[PDB]
């Protein structure tokens, strides 16, 4: 739809072709610098790297609060954060020993990372500052994944996810040349956004219906993954049986249905929605705090179908 | 001895202890900072992190050419430099399936990655380029030794070694405050010192005298790896049961030693040590074009540490 850019509908015919053209400088940039590796890389770099560029597509709504939401550097800031977000998904899939080998993936994600680098270098000093602390950050994030249950999680999904979408708020808002006040605001809803999406996601991989990408649930059942609706049900009074189911990898493709019809059926699932829908409530906090432009209700668009995909 | 740091002879010990305390504030820099990381870090990245602290001693010692040997920022480079040589030891033990497991070694080499890069925004633009340009040619390098194999190895070590050593001359020159011709010939020093290094080490892990460390050799034999004496001694006209032994990991402890005196004994193991003494030449070359300071004597004796170690 002629009003729809990377999964969302954002109004405004040319609004929303504005945002696109934004998304297709990232796109392009990324491109550009990708190709000029050694040819000893082009087989990794490109293996991971088109996109759903939810990064992408932040880092640009944010820029259309700023009185300068095309400046050259939204668009260096764009390909900085979906660089970093690309590369942390090589190096998850090496340490989970993961589909989405592991040859390679090590040094490939390193190079996204050196790139990454080289651009926001473009970006001077507060800028590959505020990457560095970002990437730093979203490690922790990863590596506390790695090890009260609950808040650890949180603090998980914060580190990993939410962090380096508050620097893509950040880094929009900044070279866009909005106000201080309204750049720490883009950071606080990215760093909800970046939260409640990971929380969404979780929620959606044990709901019955199909994902966005037409996906069955139970990964994460199967994965043995625990997530913020299973952490909740583990710790109820049939709990038990779900303890068992959950101990592990779950490889049987019936244990798979059990578990979740135990999950969907818990508390836990209540527990876990009513955590989504605080996470939405401050996004749209953060929102009400910006001024009444369209980017605002582009911005509104885009935590309506985090909260709900 | 008095006049000794990180393993070579300085000559003066009032030189040789303004060098050890040079290297001593990178050590504490590099503490401070790696302390500073979040409990779920601490196992991960205090594991491969005492050392030998070449890179410290190289960028320290290439500072003793400028009129501020003692910088501020040249502490800081010389963390950099060695944090983002410990961090690529943790990514090769993992794409080599290596002992120096691969569990979480992703996440924490991603770490010293992120930090060094934290101190490194310390420094301004032009040293977060030099990095960002430096970290992307050493993956490039340990890329392309994942694959004229000849040419093909030498541009591995100048990739994988030589790139960071380079950079540490340059960083040293640069916050000393050296001349900009003096910044050049450092760095072209340090680029062929890595390279002599790893040339070095490869003869060293062939011949039948233990390393520095009192080690046995054969590991590359062993492990299957290729290095410049294997790679020259291939492609002789004998030559034909080394061609056997050398297609991969050799476990058999007297094929170890068959495929050693082969090595020794091959044309291979002289054409190597022509290649390493031509590198030799071309690093006594750029000191000769240095001033004639105490820091041009420590950086020689710098040179023939690296070429007979």
């Amino acid at each position: 739809p002629a009003t729809v850019v990377a999964g969302v509908d954002l109004g405004d015919a040319v609004f929303a072709a504005a945002v696109r053209a934004g998304v297709a400088r990232v796109e392009q940039l990324m491109d550009t610098e990708l190709r000029q590796a050694d040819e000893v890389m082009s087989d990794s770099l490109l293996h991971l790297f088109g996109g759903k560029r939810f990064r992408p597509l932040f880092t640009v709504l944010s820029a259309q609060i700023g009185p300068q939401p095309d400046a050259a550097a939204v668009t260096v800031a764009g390909a900085v954060i979906e660089m970093i977000h690309l590369a942390t998904l090589y190096h998850d899939d090496v340490m989970d020993e993961a589909v989405r080998g592991n040859n390679v993936a090590i040094l490939a994600g390193d190079y996204l990372l050196a790139t990454a680098s080289r651009l926001v270098a473009r970006l001077g000093p507060e800028a590959v500052r505020i990457i560095a602390d970002t990437f730093a950050q979203l490690v922790t994030g990863q590596m506390r994944e790695t090890r009260d249950s609950i808040e650890q999680y949180l603090k998980v999904v914060q580190e990993k996810t939410g962090s380096l979408i508050g620097a893509a708020g950040r880094l929009g808002g900044m070279f866009s040349g909005a106000t201080d006040e309204q750049v720490e605001r883009l950071s606080r809803l990215g760093g909800v956004v970046g939260t409640a999406f990971q929380i969404a996601d979780d929620i959606i991989d044990i709901d019955s219906e199909s994902d966005e990408s037409g996906k069955l649930p139970g990964t994460d059942v199967r994965e043995g993954v625990h997530t913020l609706p299973m952490l909740y049900a583990l710790r109820e009074s049939d709990c038990a049986r779900l303890r068992a189911l959950l101990n592990g990898p779950v490889d049987d493709d019936a244990e798979v249905r059990e578990a979740l019809t135990l999950l969907r059926a818990s508390p836990g699932m209540a527990r876990a929605k009513d955590v989504l829908a605080q996470y939405a409530a401050q996004a749209r906090h953060e929102l009400a705090l910006l001024p009444d432009v369209p980017g605002r209700r582009a911005l509104a668009a885009l935590v309506d179908y985090t909260v709900s995909r």
